[PDB]
């Protein structure tokens, strides 16, 4: 079971040739699927009708069915629910900014890591998504952006799931989107975020694609971090930071750290000072994310005054840091809120 979106251009050429179809048809299919954002094969008028039928039967265009869309009152954040072929659901979020248009993509149905503040983790892991199911979210978002006068410019792997527990499929998505005859999507426009699977940071450092790396940290010591991120028991904070230092050494590229701020948990002045010591000298940037509400929510968000003080401490120690209030809270589309209904 493959969809069109699972294949590189070369793989599609070889699949067509095995069926006696000219290899040149592969570039035409990529043009119509990715530049024209075709909704179905019958939209690809350049292809013979019989070939459109063979493709529809043997190589379905997309593996996702859109079910529902909701947007914020200002229309700048749009969340879509999709159904998979096996009857599961995932969500995507499309964000309109002044100078860019970004899709937040899911990489798994659920998540196995179980971070204590994340609603996705509360559902557990159903299965990894295929590369085609990730590409499908990007194509749908690019089509929706075009309706708003926009071209999709950026992708963030910050929806449901842990990308480094689905590493091969995530990198296949990057490769397919990079195809010049398809979406022609530069790797620098894609951010991959991880809760901190050390060996895959080392692997990412050696990939030919210059994706941006984000690491979800949330605490500056092991005792605290393990209470929030169960993966820290397996890949502890010292090993995680060492891997980030090696990544910068190999690539010369900045690491972005995410730090969710939680009232009375990880938001003290002493926590900020310890974080600055932990990150000393590293080429990095810290995004401070005030906790978003979830149904369970034993935890709360700190005051504005506490959030601003934490940011002030980091900056004073030479660590670039920005508070980022998530978009889409009013439609349950913010970081940590995706439950797929
Ligand atoms: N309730 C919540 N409020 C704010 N951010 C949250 C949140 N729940 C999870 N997040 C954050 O949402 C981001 C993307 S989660 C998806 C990517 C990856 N699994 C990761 O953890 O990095 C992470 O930085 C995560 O810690
Ligand atoms: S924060 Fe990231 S790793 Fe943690 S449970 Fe949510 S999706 Fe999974
Ligand atoms: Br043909």
């Amino acid at each position: 079971p493959m969809a069109l979106y699972d294949l590189t251009l070369a793989e599609l050429e070889e699949r067509l040739a095995a069926d006696g179809v000219p290899r040149y048809r592969a570039r035409q299919i990529f043009h119509w699927a990715y530049r024209q954002l075709a909704v179905d094969y019958d939209a690809m008028t350049v292809l013979p009708k019989t070939l459109r039928a063979d493709l529809a039967t043997r190589l379905p265009l997309t593996p996702l069915t859109p079910v529902r869309e909701v947007q914020t009152d200002d229309g700048e954040t749009i969340k879509t629910l999709f159904r998979t072929v096996d009857g599961q659901h995932i969500e995507t979020v499309l964000m309109f900014y002044p100078d860019r248009t970004t899709v937040c993509v899911s990489c798994q149905v659920g998540c196995a890591v179980g971070c204590s503040f994340c609603a996705t983790g509360m559902m557990g892991l159903t299965r990894n998504l295929t590369a085609g199911e990730m590409v499908a979210q990007v194509v749908a978002a690019a089509r929706r952006a075009r309706e708003a006068g926009r071209t999709l410019t950026n992708i963030v792997m910050m929806g449901m799931g842990e990308p480094f527990q689905n590493y091969e499929a995530t990198m296949r998505m990057v490769r397919i989107l990079h195809e010049e005859e398809g979406m022609n999507f530069g790797a620098r426009r894609i951010t991959v975020s991880t809760s901190g699977l050390v060996p895959f940071i080392d692997r990412l450092a050696r990939e030919p694609f210059q994706v941006k790396l984000a690491v979800s940290l949330h605490a500056p010591n092991d005792d605290l971090r393990s209470s929030l991120v169960p993966l820290n028991r397996r890949y502890p904070i010292g090993e995680l930071i060492a891997a980030c230092r090696r990544y910068v050494g190999e690539t010369g590229r900045r690491v972005t750290f995410e730090y969710v701020l939680i009232d009375g948990v990880n938001d003290s002045d002493a926590n900020a000072e310890e974080l600055a010591r932990l990150l000393r000298g590293l080429l990095c940037h810290v995004n401070l994310i005030p906790l978003n509400p979830t149904p369970a929510a034993p935890f709360g968000r700190p005051s504005v005054e506490r959030i601003n003080r934490f940011e002030q401490i980091l900056r004073a120690r030479g660590i670039p840091a920005t508070v980022r209030y998530s978009r889409g809270v009013d439609i349950s589309a913010a970081c940590g809120q995706l439950r797929a209904e």
